[PDB]
């Protein structure tokens, strides 16, 4: 075992601007990770999803990441080493990024993003699949009001 952190990324965005919030992964056990399932929340009411990229940590992503937006207001995410020891997470780093536009009727202040649903996450320690507890630490959008581009000095 024993335990590991995923930090939701803390971002700050502009009315109708976009925003991409990374997932990252550190104290990755030595062993490695060969499969992870969480979902997180967003406020959908206020954000609109555009994408999820897996990040770099993840080696052959078309093979071994997915994600699932259909259910609006949450992101499930998935990593599984098809391979089965190939293409393990072996060290911390940004495990996605998601992007985000700020919808144009949404007010300035704070929209949290939260670790909803934790499936297993787990490694092969020396070939015997070990359980993995995942930390986690949420994060959130904030939207500030846009300083205007134009001024003068009077």
């Amino acid at each position: 075992m024993y335990w590991m952190n995923v930090v939701i990324g803390k971002m700050n965005a502009e009315v109708g601007g976009e925003v991409v919030v990374p997932i990252e992964f550190n104290n990755v056990p030595s062993f490695g990770i060969n499969n992870c399932d969480f979902k997180l929340v967003y406020d959908a009411t206020a954000l609109e999803l555009k994408n999820v990229e897996a990040g770099d940590i993840i080696k052959t992503p078309l093979a071994n990441f997915s994600n699932n937006k259909s259910e609006e207001g949450k992101i499930s995410f998935l990593f599984n080493d098809a391979s089965q020891g190939s293409m393990q997470i072996e060290n911390g780093g940004v495990f996605a990024k998601i992007t985000f536009k700020v919808k144009s009727t949404t007010a300035t202040g704070v929209y949290d993003l939260r670790k909803d649903l934790v499936g297993s996450f787990s490694g092969l320690k020396d070939n015997k699949m070990t359980s993995i507890g995942a930390e986690f630490t949420n994060g959130s959008i904030t939207v500030a009001a846009t300083a205007p581009l134009e001024h003068h000095h009077h």
